[PDB]
């Protein structure tokens, strides 16, 4: 069952940041079901070196991602970045995720980050360390795309008040038209997920049951078409509030959630 999942998505709180050891702890509970796992950050909580240090000791495997946003982020991730490849071992390294949703938040302009990107591939290729961004199917812009190794897909069907009997079917739709925009090149998906827990989204609807459905349907989908996907997301993060604090297979207290089963619908 540690092929259950390709990898698994995980969160940090920034005002309250783990050590090595509780990173160990944490990624221990995942190992029945996964041998791959997910950061979001370099800087932040200092999670990537610690991260590193974690999947080594355990014998897994690692994405990760460079959070940029506002102009100094830029410049601080790429510090961090070259901070890493002096202090750390990175041959359980699948992939660089270079920003995640720049362009449908607007952070910057296509020319911008296709520069930025270049600038981090020229780096990390000689380590041997392949590079991606992560957005939504309607921003991959071909000044982007060529600077790209691979290509990677956030897409979530609650938030575009999609109904779970449809909503696998939506995701693969969504990822058709990537693939459109792809030159080619290679593509992944970096996230999706259904929440348990806080009301509805017009006809999306947030049950246990629920995200119970959907794990199994996306797991089945992407297995057939033999796409790697990183699920969202392993643990409950209950700072976030509201539907944002229910995303996790497992609880925010390392226990499993009742009524969860994981396993794939095909
Ligand atoms: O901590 C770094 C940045 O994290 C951002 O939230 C991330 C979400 O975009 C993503 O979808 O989920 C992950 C894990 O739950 C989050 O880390 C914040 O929006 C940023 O303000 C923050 O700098
Ligand atoms: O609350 C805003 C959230 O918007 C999400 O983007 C949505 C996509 O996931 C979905 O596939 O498409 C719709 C537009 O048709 C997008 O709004 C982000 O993925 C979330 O990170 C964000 O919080």
């Amino acid at each position: 069952g540690s092929q259950t999942f390709y990898g698994i998505n995980y969160g940090v709180n920034e005002n309250s940041c783990p050590t090595v050891d509780s990173m160990k702890n944490d990624f221990n509970v995942l190992k029945p079901y996964t041998n791959r796992v997910r950061t979001f950050a370099l800087s932040v909580c200092n999670q990537a070196s610690l991260a590193l240090a974690a999947t080594q000791a355990l014998g897994m495997r690692i994405y990760l991602g460079m959070w940029i946003d506002r102009p100094d982020t830029f410049d601080n991730e790429m510090n961090a970045l070259k901070n890493i490849l002096a202090n750390n071992d990175v041959s359980n390294v699948d992939g660089l995720i270079v920003g995640s949703e720049v362009l449908y938040r607007g952070d910057t302009d296509p020319q911008s980050l296709a520069n930025y990107i270049k600038q981090v591939k020229e780096l990390v290729a000689p380590h041997g360390i392949k590079v991606a961004t992560a957005d939504v199917y309607y921003k991959f812009p071909e000044v982007v795309v060529k600077e790209l190794d691979f290509l990677m897909m956030n897409a979530f069907p609650y938030w575009e008040g999609v109904t779970i009997d449809n909503a696998a079917d939506t995701l693969m739709s969504h990822y058709d038209q990537v693939v459109g925009a792809s030159l080619g090149k290679p593509v992944k998906i970096s996230a999706t997920g259904w929440p348990s827990a806080g009301g509805n989204f017009q006809s999306s609807v947030a049950s246990v049951e629920n995200e119970n459905k959907y794990l199994h349907d996306v797991l089945c989908r992407v297995k057939q078409r033999n796409i790697d996907l990183l699920y969202f997301s392993a643990f409950d993060e209950p700072y976030r509030g509201g539907v944002e604090a229910h995303f996790g297979v497992l609880g925010s207290d390392r226990n499993t959630k009742p009524g969860i089963t994981i396993e794939a619908g095909c």
